[PDB]
């Protein structure tokens, strides 16, 4: 189709690998881009480390207000949150913000231990259907990209169809599947990526990702006004290990995608 040539010719104008999975919840229908090829999270791992610590809150009902404390040896390369609560503590609650808002490591980190394991994010993963997702270390090092390494990976595909799942379909309960929302909406780190691409009068909720080898990535819900939302991952790697972010990319392919609806 015209959005796969346009695609297509993106990514070879970038230098870089492309993937693209759009879900319109309107029909169902996909727009699918290496759909099926895997690619490095980054942080958009920490939307499925978030989405578990809500699933135990479902029982655990006070488990959000739960402190937490932050010691200097918590600190990895990328804390502004938790940096702000160094020999203090943070709630469950207030990390997964941190995780998911603002992007922070030692955030992600602390929800990834509230699970047990990089292997307890896996299988949240596992358990509401997601066969693809591999979450195998902790920040910092599961942003280290290396090109053909399935650690810490998944596909467009499946982000797509797991994003929509978690934010509106009911993988969670209803309230977590508020939450969740809201705290998507209130990301900080989107500007530049695929919000970029899009009519200024939707509403997004997002989720980016940067790691090495130029990892740039977002995967989003879309809220057009009077329209069904839309469910966009768009992931990119390039082959230096020093590249250069490139959001501009993750924009025109949003842009690319908004054209053809
Ligand atoms: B994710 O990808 O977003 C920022 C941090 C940087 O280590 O990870």
């Amino acid at each position: 189709s015209a959005v796969q040539q346009k695609l297509a010719a993106l990514e070879k104008s970038s230098g870089g690998r492309l993937g693209v999975a759009l879900i319109d919840t309107a029909d169902n229908t996909q727009v699918l881009y290496r759909g099926d090829e895997r690619f490095p999270m980054c942080s958009t791992s920490k939307v499925m480390a978030a989405a578990a610590v809500l699933k135990q809150s479902e029982t655990q009902k006070q488990l959000l207000n739960q402190p937490v404390e932050i010691k200097p040896a918590d600190l990895v390369n990328y804390n502004p949150i938790a940096e702000k609560h160094v020999n203090g503590t943070m709630t469950l609650a207030e990390l997964s913000a941190a995780a998911l808002q603002y992007s922070d490591n030692t955030a992600m980190n602390k929800l990834i231990a509230q699970l047990g394991g990089p292997g307890g994010v896996t299988a949240f993963a596992r358990a509401i259907g997601d066969e693809t997702f591999r979450l195998d270390r902790t920040e910092p090092t599961l942003n280290t990209a290396i090109p053909g390494d399935p650690r810490d990976t998944t596909t467009p595909r499946a982000m797509a169809q797991t994003l929509r799942q978690l934010t509106l379909g009911h993988a969670l309960g209803e309230t977590q599947r508020a939450q969740l929302v809201t705290w998507l909406k209130g990301n900080t780190t989107g500007a530049a990526s695929i919000r970029a691409g899009l009519p200024t009068s939707w509403t997004v909720g997002d989720k980016t990702g940067s790691g090495d080898y130029g990892t740039t990535n977002d995967i989003a819900v879309i809220w057009p006004q009077g329209r069904a939302p839309l469910v966009l991952v768009t992931y990119f790697t390039q082959p230096q290990q020093n590249a250069e972010s490139r959001r501009d990319v993750l924009a025109s392919a949003a842009r690319i995608i908004a054209e053809g609806l």
